[PDB]
């Protein structure tokens, strides 16, 4: 169940991001986590492969953004299960629904 | 739709502006108001896709009035998937429902 | 209506000296002090809007005085639409309900 | 009830900041505010004659801190009602016993 | 002595690359990430020192992989003192227990 | 007098070498860890005025040697007047008790 993640700079840009890796693949937005200078960052829990197919979209839709940035991506395909217990990447109650769609 | 738009300016009095000419400007409801640190705050507002376009045109405007005011990005989200209120705020809360709730 | 304005300086003590000469210079309530990070902080005042103007003004040349003061922008918003008061912190509050009732 | 303040760049100027104060003048460091960018305030109450006093000590001693270095400082006489119940200069239970050591001048 | 290594990414994806690739490498607990502000995260492990040191290697290795990847610092404390756990952000939870519980030594 | 001494560094992975280092090299204890952002980060540490003193330039000495760390600015007070207790985080907690009798 891998793990991907779109840093950018500014708020709106996170939101864009946000949408269209939800909306390209089969994946659930899990979190959005800020930390400092303007740097946010939306993550994506799915099957590996529906997982790059959304950080493609979501990379590609910040372009549309008025002032967009993309900071930073990457994927993880398999992510060390101690991570999930520190690091907020994990599912939360509130998006379970969603995670049954995958 | 029920498009969402946002406003990120540089500083809280230009945000206030921003936020202040998008629900005179259209049918919108303003719903947040973020700080992501350095300066940057984004003010969201939700309402039909046309009203949302009318909304962030006019917020960044009047942004323009403002005394050392300046917005930094700006955009409009036509059909917000559902996973996102769940995950980011840009859903009607308890106190913007008061609000709506004078009608 | 009731207007809101703001000064947002780079610096604590010039804050609190544009607060205290904007109450001081007309009959305006000090209703919010806002922190967005940066350094960046605004205090916000509410009233009738030539009091409002009034303060404002005092403000700002009151905080080219402070030693290290910085003034980065200011805005006066005459009639604030009634939805702002719901999602931002420009409300008068409890704490400052008293302080309300002076300016009439 | 006179306000003086002394916001520096850094933690440890801070601290000095606020040790000078106390000690030059018979006033009371009632807190420390936070703004982001290294900026933090420390704020002291009393007679504005000796917040004065304390805020140039305060000044003075900074420029002996290892890397330490004031940004800004400022005293307002006579602080209007109003900010005490808005911005955050307000005595509070802890530091009583040093308030009512504090020299007024009437 | 239970050491403890540290890596400082500037960014939040670098940082989980950091935190995976250091869990991969050896046998250690990833116990903290802790924010310091201005885009300035660390994740920080704890083990034997040798394992320690290969997990660090191993993230800082990895970092390079992500896109807009940038490690600002890096640290390994071999034996450290006592006092640093009831202060700092540094110390086993329950939450990571059960691999503590996997270490290698 | 029980002396106040710190060391405020770039990045958190300097500021644990700055604490390491501080109570290891002398009799002192770490009673606090003090964010103000911008990546600046505060140790600070209590003992008698002269082991705090050894502590402080070990702790500098150390820290240079860290990657990436630096030494932002560093300071002693030798008396700290009663009053920084009560409202700066520099007094000693139950949590580090252990360590203050051991001076
Ligand atoms: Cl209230």
């Amino acid at each position: 169940i891998a793990v991907g993640m779109i840093e950018t700079l500014g708020f709106p840009a996170v939101v864009e991001a946000a949408d269209a890796m939800v909306k390209a693949a089969r994946v659930t937005l899990v979190g959005y986590e800020k930390i400092g200078s303007g740097r946010v960052t939306v993550i994506v829990r799915g099957d590996v492969s529906e997982v790059q197919a959304s950080v493609a979209a979501g990379v590609e839709n910040v372009k549309r953004v008025n002032g967009g940035q993309v900071l930073s991506t990457h994927i993880i395909a398999r992510p060390h299960e101690n991570l999930e217990y520190v690091l907020p990447i994990r599912y939360t109650e509130a998006v379970e629904q969603f995670r049954e769609l995958e």
